[PDB]
DNA sequence: CTGGTAGGCGCCTACCAG
DNA sequence: CTGGTAGGCGCCTACCAG
DNA sequence: CTGGTAGGCGCCTACCAG
DNA sequence: CTGGTAGGCGCCTACCAG
């Protein structure tokens, strides 16, 4: 009942996309379809932008890495990674010449041995770029490699999920404290944008080899779902990536040459986007459906609309106002450009369901004294302010909101 | 080539020397870019999204999977996605026959999914959902930046594609295609040192559909970096078979089935183009001497400022750099923390490194800075040094990047 | 501003006339410093043009008669640069077109 | 002079507005006749521009929205010509430059 | 305050002959 | 086809209701 | 393993050369 | 100007007995 209204709202306002069968909980968690619509892409884009800011830009010695979605194939038993086969190579044996029974078995056997596979994590990409980045940092430990990309997980169907990975290379001497540092840092990052930060929790975990780690969860209406995993992998994966002389992969821990310990920090950006959508849905006031996404994450910051007055002159004021806001990094919904006229009540409900932070109305009064009508999403309050002050207000509001979360 | 050697030394590119050849870089069979190359491509994708989505009317974002539904097209060369468990279910469960093996390969060629080659179908499948968003008002567009997969003469290569699928009535289809062609070519040239190396040429497909391709003049010859097509309405009807009323748009007051325009650019090859375009053999002083310097456009240069310390108390100097680094980062200015490096470098060694890394400005904090607040500022393009108060550095950089972003908008 | 350096003054000033004519035909104001016959040092000449707000100073020398390279000096940066005399017109029209569009945004 | 013909006035005025901005940025004086709301026949409109000594009259029509062709009328010869709208800027700049170079030879 | 509406008059579409 | 008016069409103000 | 000094280690500033 | 360097003295490492 309540969970059905949110997905219906996100589908109506184009946060999500797909048929009703693809909008179920199990279908959204699998990731077997393009889950997000235009608003959902921009929200995830703002979520990935905030991740990159707090994990790369303002972090010391964290660098970017690019890796292919494909990894070299091998014959490890039960790898489950989908293999990449050329359709011409299959047609090159069924149409070129008449094959034999023994030749067909060798073709399927060579497929499991040589064909590439889709990546499941971004860990291997960072391990393969470790040596190249080691020269960049002058072999000074610690440092990290970060990347945001789509990974592939088996579900007969294939699922795609956007992973935000940070692979931290640290000495074993301080490996436990860096793992604890990132754990507290990642959990504060999820909670600073949340209306109910208590729904984001953490729990320790171990793998088969007893390596200690921790996972982050969000409390969905059906239960907790893991959104981020942190692992203390040690130095096992790094030695297998570079077999041979360890001197080529040894880092400098102050004055000691040590093979570094690898920390894997992997977060689900797609599932986190759904988490904030559930976190933002609240019924307030007479009840109203309003999504209160954090101002740094809300895809649309301001909406421009016209009221009573000369339509040509009013749209010219909106066009110039839209350009000034876009030139200052403020996303604008050009409601004035829509040919379908809407009432203020219908307009306020649409923008509240689209998580639009502020609604602006340009009227004939604006053409006389320059005053526009400003409506807040969170407080429903209307107020009159001069159009020349709108840019500074929105810029300072977004700057203030981004800095309140930093102190938390 | 001295540039590929330079880009590998400064971590614009990555890979062994065998995969750093021309044919290997064009195939895209390996992760080509290093940390600086990723940031350059990221700034190129940001500038693309700004001039193609943000400041364009009725252009919206679209997300699509890397997989497309499989079918039995004979001319389809896209790599297929096969479950490895289904392969072991026929080679290990029971002893198969020849008829069972052929039926397995035939069923996979008809049902197994395939990796996408373009972003066109992803926008076509989201056309109806976005048509309701615009209240059926034509024209509008769907844009997406993602990695596509291309077969290589078997190995498979990956290339980042910046796609814009424009839905417009056929009445104005030819003029919208000409509009985007001029807009894309001006976008490439505004960041280029030699804009004449970016050219355009008309082309046609198998069915005679008119289009245009953009090229960059690499040292070995022109290479296509962007393709524009006037596809008509063929792909849109095959995507939505049935009643055309569900896909009809509003051309002013007339309900018509829109014409599809595809604008796809190669982001990976475009970064290689700007790396070749930025390399020049300038001279810091002809009469005491050439220098290898990459003059990437300020909007594209991955590192805007570099911070280093000079003579003076190292503790106090690094505290000033840390506070200065935070102020620049908080204002969207990328900073290279050269002061945090433990290896000491001379100014000449430091100037050549920052020039090869295309760092726009080099700042040196010295004992003088602790006395009167003056830092040393060096320009990448002119190699000139200047004393400037540290309180004015942020304003100078944000206005320099603002000016640079405004001449390119006027060109 | 156009001036001559070391070399035969007759042939160097003839090159300056053709260069001045090409610049005037493209709307570029030129100070014919080469036509002045009084003795002047480079320090006095640079101080004169910098105080007259001359954007660029060009010097035609015996090198220009051999390979076509002239000496270009910037007012703002005092930086000297060697460029071919045939490319001077393109450099000036692009620099002046850029400055008008830098201030057009502000 | 810029004017609109048969077709959606709103769409045609947007094309004329963008064409006027490109011509003004290249030093070409434009008469924005498209901004007038009162109807005037082509005969009445051409007689006004001839009396105003307007060198060329341009007409943006529905055909311009389809293939980009505009109608160009010369003042001296009263001849109509169809040319692509992207070539109007290059044509006017060279025509004005040619007239100035022919008069310089007199 | 806000939306639904009726109607005068100028702007604009598109008739409709050559 | 093309271009001139005839005439349809939508903007804007004012009144009203809830 | 713990802690208090003994002793090494690196910062800082004058020279010197190119 | 700038880089290479030598050395006095306080900061810091890590000796080395309990
Ligand atoms: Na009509
Ligand atoms: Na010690």
């Amino acid at each position: 009942v309540a969970r059905e209204a949110l997905v219906d709202l996100c589908r109506r306002r184009h946060f999500l996309s797909g048929t009703p069968q693809q909008l179920s909980t199990a279908a959204l968690l699998s990731g077997c379809h393009a889950r997000f619509g235009p608003l959902g892409v921009e929200l995830r884009k703002n979520l990935a932008s905030q991740w990159w800011s707090s994990m790369v830009v303002f972090r010391e010695q964290v660098f970017a890495v690019d890796s292919l979605h494909q990894e070299p194939g091998s014959s490890q038993p039960r790898d489950s990674a989908f293999r990449l086969v050329s359709p011409e190579s299959i047609r090159e044996i069924l149409q070129d010449r008449e094959p034999s029974k023994e030749q067909l078995v060798a073709f399927l056997e060579n497929l499991l041995k040589t064909s590439g596979k889709l990546r499941a994590t971004l860990l291997h990409g960072a391990l393969e770029h470790y040596v190249n980045c080691l020269d960049l940092v002058n072999r000074k430990l610690p440092f990290g490699l970060a990347q945001i990309g789509v990974c592939f997980h088996p579900v007969t169907r294939v699922g795609e999920k956007t992973e935000a990975s940070l692979v931290w290379f640290t000495p074993t001497r301080t490996s436990s404290q860096w793992l604890d540092f990132w754990l507290r840092h990642r959990l504060l990052w999820w909670r600073k944008f949340a209306m109910s930060p208590s729904n984001f929790s953490s729990a320790d975990c171990q793998d088969e080899l007893g390596r200690k780690g921790s996972k982050l969860y969000y409390s969905f209406p059906w239960g907790k779902e893991p959104i981020e995993t942190l692992w203390n992998l040690g130095d096992q994966e790094l030695l297998h990536t570079y077999p041979g002389n360890v001197s080529t992969i040894q880092g400098r821990d102050g004055r000691k040459n040590v093979v570094p310990c690898v920390l894997s920090v992997s977060g689900d950006v797609d599932l986190g986007t759904l988490a904030y959508l559930y976190d933002s849905f609240q019924l307030a006031e007479l009840q109203r459906k309003v999504l209160k996404l954090h101002p740094c994450l809300a895809p649309i910051k301001v909406a421009l609309d016209v009221g009573k007055g000369p339509t040509v002159e009013l749209r010219q004021v909106c066009q110039g106002l839209l350009n000034e806001l876009l030139e200052n990094g403020i996303s604008v919904w050009p409601g004035y450009s829509e040919t379908v006229h809407s009432s203020l009540e219908q307009l306020h409900s649409k923008y509240d369901e689209m998580s639009v932070l502020f609604s602006v109305l340009v009227t004939e009064t604006t053409l006389e004294n320059g005053l526009i009508q400003l409506r807040s999403r969170d407080t429903t309050m209307k107020e009159m302010m001069h159009i020349s002050k709108l840019r500074d207000f929105l810029v300072k509001y977004l700057a203030s909101a981004s800095n309140v979360a930093a102190a938390l």
